[PDB]
């Protein structure tokens, strides 16, 4: 049976992803090289393994709750999501800690970036293989175990727990799954950013500002720890991140197919005539999953081809050149899967088939070509190639004030462009197969997110043997086939924010369509569907709630930005300590103290990283037993608008400060070299950029997800139990 | 009948502020007198040439109106137009007289009475002028059209040529606001590029490159720093405030307009209707009553111990005056009225009053939350400034944290007054809120005002050899002024939020035809946001709203880069400057800014001006109502962010002049970062923060506007 094939593709991506680690070891690694890289390993390993047991430790609290109040199922999903989301994070950090060192070797003694391209490539390609498998492994288990081997899917039902709970159980288990693994992603990726981004802007700022010493110097006692923040925040909480979006897109449509069934219904005499044919439902509710997983092989077979394909001089060719590919043989097999599966089915116009079976293709192409754009406007906004990068760069010589403002517009102005993407994607894929249609276009802007995670994991590797080459003092060629490799990262890394906001947004409005539907009970079963998709916006209550959810994501974006900011004064303080204390280290014959810094940054973000997945979680709850279900509508909504603008700006205008800087650093700009003045404004406008890019950036997208889907969980209860 | 004496207030407001500006425009001179003049001069052409511009587009505007809506509509458009241009000239001349009067009063008396005397008196001009001319105009349209020629006694949807369905009053009042709003935005934008784009250069260039001292006369770029405040923050302040104040009026005056056709057979008798399109101009009269009171009893009385000491005192008891007067009013005119139930009066005809009184409270909560949030006093702008010691990228990161931060509590607060508004009084609350948060309108547009003559003073005391004292008292009152600025932009945007929730109600009213007249009210007040075009319409919104800052700043910072190579190639190329014996070239720098302003000013406007059009056109009603969504959220969140924010980074660079670190003293590096971080700042507090609400407003009122023509009529 193919079905059987299709459903094992995960595991193969698993298999090819341990085949590629097994590649990637017996490679050659100098002592000084393995010190280095067995130090940074440690401090990766030790971080991620605290960070991981308080996660799993509020995660079975939260299975516990979830057990209790909905189905014990749920919490069963929710164990198996965080788990899969826990284990793409630890394998995406183990690779790149094993490859950091490998392509910086390569680099070294070929002298070519065919060889260290490849073993990046491999590190990434590892690392997004784990990713879709992972996320595509637990989601199909899922899906066999409590719907194909308990039958949830079979019943599809609107049920009543105790204490009043309304719910569908196989609804109710795929959110259990998306909560978990986007709990556990919230959790990782908030901890990684906040020490990464602290230890960056400490190490940079004092080094090339203060004491004039090379980037990643051996001298600087936060070089270390700068290096283990890009190893851990920006590699596993990467995975964690794309992994969520991942599992939300495609859950957003499960959901949407599953709640369609139980509501399509027409009451006559009392008799419901159900309108909806069951088994249309069950090839609706297996068609983002069955899509997702040939997305998945083509990825596969794509990444196969690069690895074994000719190495080009430019990484950014390859790799786009595999997207490319990938995305094409994808469109084509997904269109046939998508007429097959549902070749000569009944209902799909009564929701929201216009054109017919292929319609949710259609919208899946909107999304693809949507996702596109998205990044093509992020690469001409981000990078010095284009127009806008290079006035930031050419604003370094009035100053640091004019750098600092020119990049803030730059992010206000930038999210324009993308946004209206998004608004005719929006409306083009519900033209073509409603919002079931909308979730679709969600899952089809990431159907390749092993792909993108892959590169944007190949990017970090290349940072870290950067690192590397600077404090084992190795020829200062190896060091610049390095930042080649790092300069294209960053723009890519900017592109794959972009593809995950995106997704994000479509599979929020598909959540909002299924928060509706849930806010449904059995006495108001039969209600047609056009009054359960109402959200009166002329409600003080619904505006209201918009105005606190947009108020409460800025708040949020505030708090990460003093977290990063209070570890990074810390930092400073330590380094201008160390640096006066300690005789020698200036001049190369003292060898100053890490583990002061390491353990400053890990304390500040073990101990600040729990609140903001609280609060993501505790504001539904809390607003919606306050001020009933519109409120909360009210509240999702101005959460969306308000975590997309700020996300898009804020990933937008720090990629864009960081590669003016690498643009002055290159010598490109005329006269003015590293020790100058506008290279110090330059410096300071990528510190006030690595919290935005890689802290506030991508926490948005997983604050809305799982805030719509805590929201779509809880709307049963606080609908009667609102105090006001 | 006192009706006649209500309709006379205003005048008395306009009489009360030209005897407060001849009084003090003794304008005591000191020694050469002549830098005053010159300022005065350079501040009259810029002010000059913008006004010849904006009324040039106004014409343009006032004849399309009269050719697709009602030619009242344009005249009534016209005359708000010249009311907001009337108050903002009047500003913007009584503040370049009177700078240099309070400064050398102040020098001579060495004492912070005498000045704080002056100045208040120039803030109390200001807000009188502004306050009059709203009444003025808005009284005279009212008699005019709604009482001589009957346009309240109609009170019907009418259908003109064309095909667009309208309300007379409706059209009239929308048209006022409209010209009002439009001449405000472009005021407010070319003031306020001008005058941050010249601080921010003059600030880095002197400060932190040249090490010299602030609004040292070496520095080419002073007389520019105190022309531009002239402009865009004594200008500008009172177009952006007095179309506030319009706009709140003119809210609550649409939404009851629109409501007697609407609802049907006629469920609310007509005198109701007009009893409550007439309470809202009876209760700005006495608000602006109120506040007159409250500035004579200031004016007249000895010197306050602290100079936030006498705003406050004086705010107090204006608002305790008008909250007691507004009862008795709201009392009397509506108590034996019938069917204000059907409207939403939960209470009765106490409710609006009630809605007007949270309106107030949660506009002193948004100050309250201000002065915590921009004060040094307190401890987050203590933690900014202990930030410098940490760099500068430390410093602007600790700041932006700080005004993303800020924007909870007053968003809170809004979320409460919104949700007890609907309570009481029903959407007509949401508006009659609207306005009574900004009931004393006067009194804050003089305190805010006050600040910038402070500035001015200091400026020009550092221009001209003087005494330290002089200038210590000068920035003394001007570190209070800023906060006064952020307190007042917060009523500014709490208002405006109130404003465009009533707008989306008078919009949806709007959306209705004759022959689709019988609809009941509860099918008409919804406004789906899941459906595709409205959420697609919200994002689109926001990302307008975005990129409308984005460009602000953009042009903002493009003439500061001009500016700052202008003055480096100065101090460069000129012998002697930088030495103290010489003298540069401030027409330079001043044509520069001036040129930029001219150039830049125009985008803006249009931008807001034909968003609702082409997006109407292209989409349909509801992508429109969804953007209008989109562009309030983002622009209430903007604004809020930036004004904190900036007034954050100022009042701590303010924090390290006074001494208050230890150690650390001025020019030290430290102070360099705390000056960057008030730099990147100035942009967001006086140019992107307050254009926003002006967008919104003028956005939802074109829409209103238009919204007959384009429901039906779209490509798309
Ligand atoms: O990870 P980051 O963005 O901090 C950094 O990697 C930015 N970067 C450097 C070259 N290309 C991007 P670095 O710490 O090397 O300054
Ligand atoms: O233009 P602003 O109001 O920011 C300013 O007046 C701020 N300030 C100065 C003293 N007290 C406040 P200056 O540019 O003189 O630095
Ligand atoms: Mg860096
Ligand atoms: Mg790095
Ligand atoms: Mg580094
Ligand atoms: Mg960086
Ligand atoms: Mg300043
Ligand atoms: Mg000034
Ligand atoms: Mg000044
Ligand atoms: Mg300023």
């Amino acid at each position: 049976y193919v079905a059987a094939l299709f459903f094992l593709i995960p595991l193969v991506a698993l298999g090819f992803a341990a085949a590629n680690f097994a590649a990637v070891v017996r490679k050659p690694e100098t002592e000084r090289m393995k010190e280095i890289s067995s130090y940074i390993r440690s401090g990766a390993d030790s971080f991620l393994a605290h960070e991981t047991k308080a996660i799993f430790k509020v995660a079975i609290v939260i299975a516990i709750l979830l057990m209790i109040f909905t189905t014990w199922q749920t919490g069963v999903a929710f164990l198996l999501g965080a788990v899969m989301s826990a284990s793409a994070g630890i394998v995406g950090m183990k690779m790149a800690t094993r490859a950091n060192v490998r392509v910086a070797e390569a680099a070294r003694t070929t002298k070519k970036i065919g060889p260290a391209l490849k073993v990046a490539y491999q590190g990434g390609s590892v690392m997004g293989l784990s990713v879709g498998g992972f996320a595509l492994l637990g989601l199909v288990l899922v899906y066999l175990i409590f719907g194909k081997w308990m039958g949830q899917v079979d019943n599809l039902n609107i049920y009543t727990n105790w204490l009043g709970i309304n719910f569908v159980p196989f609804a109710m288990t795929v959110s259990g799954y998306a909560l978990g693994c986007s709990i556990i992603a919230m959790f990782d990726r908030v901890g990684g950013g906040v020490y990464t981004k602290a230890a960056d802007m400490a190490a940079d700022l004092v080094g090339k500002t203060e004491l004039n010493l090379p980037e990643d110097d051996p001298r600087n006692p936060a070089t270390i720890a700068d290096n283990v923040g890009d190893n851990v925040g920006d590699v596993a909480g990467l995975g964690a991140d794309l992994l969520e979006s991942f599992v939300g897109a495609i859950v957003s449509s499960i959901i949407l197919a599953s709640y369609m069934f139980p509501i399509y219904v027409q009451k006559i005499g009392e008799n419901l005539v159900h309108q909806v044919p069951k088994e249309t439902i069950q090839a609706l509710i297996s068609y983002p999953i069955f899509f997702a997983l040939v997305g998945l092989g083509c990825s596969m077979l794509g990444i196969l081809y690069v690895i074994v394909k000719k190495p080009s001089d430019n990484p950014q060719r390859e790799l786009n050149i595999s997207l490319w590919t990938s995305a094409l043989l994808t469109v084509v097999l997904t269109a046939f899967l998508t007429y097959f599966y549902l070749k000569d089915l009944q209902g799909l116009d009564v929701l929201g088939f216009r054109f017919g079976a292929i319609s949710p293709w259609f919208s899946a192409i909107i999304g693809i070509f949507s996702g596109i754009l998205i990044g093509f406007w992020a690469e001409y906004y981000t990078s010095y190639r284009y127009k806008p990068t290079q006035f930031l760069g050419k604003s370094s010589i009035e100053g640091t004030g004019m750098v600092i403002s020119n990049g803030l517009s730059l992010g206000m102005k930038s999210v324009f462009p993308p946004t209206l993407t998004l608004v005719l994607g929006i409306l083009f894929a519900d033209y073509f197969a409603g919002l079931y249609g909308v979730a679709i276009a969600a899952l089809g802007m990431l159907s390749f997110v092993a792909t993108s995670v892959s590169v944007d994991s190949y990017g970090p590797i290349a940072d870290n043997a950067g690192g590397i080459s600077e404090m084992c003092e190795l020829d200062p060629e190896v060091r610049k086939i390095t930042d080649h490799l790092d300069a294209v990262g960053n723009t890519t890394a900017a592109i794959g924010k972009g593809f995950a906001i995106g997704s994000a947004i479509f599979a929020a409005l598909s959540l909002f369509a299924s928060y509706m539907f849930s806010q449904i009970s059995p006495s108001d079963i039969g209600k047609p569907p056009s009054l359960v998709l109402l959200l009166n916006m002329l409600d003080a209550r619904v505006i209201a709630g918009a105005l606190l959810g947009a108020a409460i994501t800025y708040y949020f974006s505030g708090y990460l930005i003093s977290a990063v900011t209070k570890a990074a004064m810390k930092m400073v303080d330590e380094i201008r300590r160390q640096a006066r204390e300690i005789p020698g280290l200036l001049e190369g014959k003292a060898k100053p103290d890490y583990n002061r810094c390491i353990e400053i940054t890990s304390d500040n973000a073990l101990k600040q990283m729990g609140y903001p997945a609280f609060i993501a979680i505790l504001t539904p709850l809390v607003t919606g037993f306050l001020l009933g279900a519109e409120f909360v509508g009210g509240v999702l909504i101005g959460t969306v608008l308000s975590g997309a603008m700020l996300a898009i700006l804020t990933a937008n205008s720090g990629g864009a400060w960081d590669n003016a800087k690498k643009y002055l650093e290159a010598g490109n700009l005329e006269g003015y070299g590293k020790g100058s003045e506008p290279h110090k404004a330059l410096v300071i406008g990528d510190t006030v950029g690595d919290p935005l890019k890689d802290t506030v950036g991508p926490s948005l997208d997983i604050l809305i997800k799982i805030m719509s889907v805590v929201s779509v969980i809880a709307v049963s209860i606080f609908k009667h139990v609102h105090l006001f």
